[PDB]
């Protein structure tokens, strides 16, 4: 058995993300993926969390036991992106020091989509590109950067399959 953690900011997509990987739906708690390492069948338990303000308090209790982090940031939200470094990082590796952690951008799909670009584009604002995620993976000490897309379902396998090479 495997405890995978995903945190992040509200709406990055972690719940799409689990739910995408686990029945290959798209959605219009914990989840429950196998997967085969070497010929060998591994069960994987990936639990969601509440990444707002009000379950700060809640939310550690999730965190013992769990063998790898995914810290998500939205792809197309610069704000989820700063949090990685202002609030996640810091309060999951002060409570878990020695846990693999996985930065995930989310949304790929979004982030040559022109009316997300234009929206961002009015607030002096723009998708953070892979140069720039791959940094704060490096600054924060993560495994790996990855990038996905819950949606078309581009690099999801590769999200867990990574996540379970970290652990083994
Ligand atoms: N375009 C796109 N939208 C997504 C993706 N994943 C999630 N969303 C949307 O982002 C919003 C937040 O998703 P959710 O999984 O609930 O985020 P959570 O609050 O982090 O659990 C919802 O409207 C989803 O439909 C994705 O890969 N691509
Ligand atoms: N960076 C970081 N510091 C924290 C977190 N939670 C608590 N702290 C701080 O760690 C310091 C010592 O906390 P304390 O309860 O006495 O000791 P600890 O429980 O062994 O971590 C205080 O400054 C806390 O505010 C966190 O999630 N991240
Ligand atoms: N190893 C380690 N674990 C910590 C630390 N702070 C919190 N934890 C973990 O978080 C749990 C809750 O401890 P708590 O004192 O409420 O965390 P705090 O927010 O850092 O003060 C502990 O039982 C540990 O599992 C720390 O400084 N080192
Ligand atoms: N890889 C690694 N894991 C550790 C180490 N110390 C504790 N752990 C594991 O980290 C998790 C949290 O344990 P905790 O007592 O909070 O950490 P500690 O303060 O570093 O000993 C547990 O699964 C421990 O078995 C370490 O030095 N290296
Ligand atoms: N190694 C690397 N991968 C990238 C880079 N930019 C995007 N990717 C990845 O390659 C795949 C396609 O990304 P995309 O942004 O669509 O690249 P594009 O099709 O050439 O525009 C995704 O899995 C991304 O994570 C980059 O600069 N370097
Ligand atoms: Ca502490
Ligand atoms: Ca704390
Ligand atoms: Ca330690
Ligand atoms: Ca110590
Ligand atoms: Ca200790
Ligand atoms: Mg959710
Ligand atoms: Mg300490």
């Amino acid at each position: 058995a495997i405890k995978c953690v995903v945190v992040g900011d509200g709406a990055v997509g972690k719940t799409c993300l689990l739910i995408s990987y686990t029945t290959n739906a798209f959605p219009g708690d914990n989840y429950s993926a196998n997967v085969m390492v070497d010929g060998k069948p591994v069960n994987l338990g990936l639990w969601d969390t509440a990444g707002q303000e009000d379950y700060d308090r809640l939310r550690p209790l999730s965190y013992p036991q769990t063998d790898v982090f995914l810290i998500c940031f939205s792809l197309v939200s610069p704000a989820s992106f700063e949090n990685v470094r202002a609030k996640w990082y810091p309060e999951v590796r002060h409570h878990c020091p020695h846990t693999p952690i996985l930065l995930v951008g989310t949304k790929l799909d979004l982030r040559d989509d022109k009316d997300t670009i234009e929206r961002l584009r009015d607030k002096k604002l723009a998708p953070i590109t892979y140069p720039q995620g791959l940094a704060m993976a490096r600054e924060i000490g993560s495994v790996k950067y990855l990038e996905c897309s819950a949606l078309t379902q581009r690099g999801l396998k590769t999200v867990f399959d990574e996540a379970i090479r970290a652990v083994l």
